[PDB]
């Protein structure tokens, strides 16, 4: 198995992929991007990913494509990794099962709502050149609404003591949320206010593969 | 097959599912929600879908689940319908193939950036209680960015005259984008400024199943109101 090529940056979306690659025990190499310098909008990278954003992977083990499968969107990459590299179903469910589709539901809920909304909150709080309270308020509030939904989802998993989003194992859904959950403190939002999510977060943060994923790439150079 | 129950409203997201169901030739029954009355937040519906938004389906044909499979998120619902009801691959690619994954990448791109961003623009223009120019400008501009990307994507499918987002067939990625492309006119954004999208868009509206899905639930004087 050849190293997977990871185009990334030290961001919640990047962390999803680096964490899940560590969890699957996959070898990989990274190319690191400086977002503040608009490097993901450079021509050569947009040829790989039209959207011009990280993360993107190139898997040279995918034989049908010359030069390897190039894939973007954390939602798609996570699914691809699970389908291809977790056939033992340690972190995923068999295709076409209810638990498989519920995984999809909550993964897509994460990429379609959690990420975009918390991202807007981060923009109005940290990045925006002007202070716009309407926006700060709209996205902080909706961020809280969404984590309230995840708290509810966990509460529904009674038979496995609300330890996982779906059934009796972490799935790509958990790992996707994990990336952003890790950034909540930046908005002065204490994840412990949602008790089940607090336990779920603490559990994941104890796994060495999670701790390693959060280190890739470093916040440094 | 038994009818699939569709919880929906006349909205870009609802249309994604009603259009795809029509394309797949599946029997279904509709229950509409009045969003101005906060109906998707009622206790009974939040039990089915914790997020409290439409659309949501119930497939009584799914045999694993008592009472049928309940599924939310247009992205998951689309993937589910394609997996389950398009085994002939008329609107999807075989599981595991490069084209299958590119379909997934562009579908996720739609639900993760197109919908959320164009929805914010719609909020700042039609729904916000005050005029917030920073918001209006931010989301209109980013909406145009995203359609530009979809234009680039189409341009890379030269071998198929740039008619499809992936390969030689419409997939869930196209049908996903279509629901929201339909809403560009409200913002006075002419999709024809992206000429490949313009042809792609015009081609889809010629399909009888698309025209039908856009009438589900029906347009009327009770829902043709922008604010
Ligand atoms: N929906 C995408 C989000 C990707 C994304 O937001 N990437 C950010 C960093 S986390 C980025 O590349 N920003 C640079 C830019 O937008 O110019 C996904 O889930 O992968
Ligand atoms: N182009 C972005 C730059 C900042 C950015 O890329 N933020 C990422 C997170 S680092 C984001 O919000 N992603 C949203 C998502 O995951 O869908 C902006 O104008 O806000
Ligand atoms: N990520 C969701 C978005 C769903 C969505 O935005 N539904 C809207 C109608 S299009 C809704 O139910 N709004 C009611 C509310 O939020 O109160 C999906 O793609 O299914
Ligand atoms: N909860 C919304 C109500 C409006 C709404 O639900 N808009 C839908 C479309 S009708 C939306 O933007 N969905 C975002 C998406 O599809 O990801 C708000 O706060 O503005």
């Amino acid at each position: 198995l050849k190293p997977i090529k990871l185009y990334t940056a030290p961001t919640p979306n990047g962390y999803k992929i680096s964490i899940f690659l560590e969890v699957l025990g996959l070898d990989y190499e990274v190319q690191k991007f400086d977002l503040s310098k608009n490097e993901t909008k450079e021509d050569w990278f947009v040829k790989l990913n039209p959207n011009g954003r990280i993360p993107t992977i190139n898997d040279p083990n995918f034989k049908g494509v010359d030069g390897g499968l190039v894939l973007s969107q954390t939602g798609a990459i996570l699914q691809y990794l699970a389908d291809t590299y977790d056939k033992e179903h340690k972190f995923s469910y068999p295709a076409g099962t209810a638990e498989y589709y519920k995984t999809l539901e909550y993964l897509i809920f994460q990429v379609a709502e959690n990420g975009p909304i918390q991202g807007q909150a981060n923009h109005f709080v940290f990045a925006a050149k002007e202070k716009v309270p309407y926006g700060i308020n709209r996205y902080i509030t909706d961020t809280k609404r969404i984590y309230g939904v995840f708290e509810d989802i966990l509460s529904r998993n009674k038979a496995n003591d609300s330890k996982y989003l779906v059934g009796d194992r972490y799935t790509v859904a958990d790992f996707a949320l994990l990336g952003w959950a890790y950034r909540l403190s930046r908005l002065e939002i204490d994840i412990n206010q949602w008790p089940l999510l607090g336990k779920w977060y603490d559990s994941l943060l104890k796994l060495p593969a999670v701790q390693k994923g959060f280190e890739v790439p470093p916040k440094n150079a």
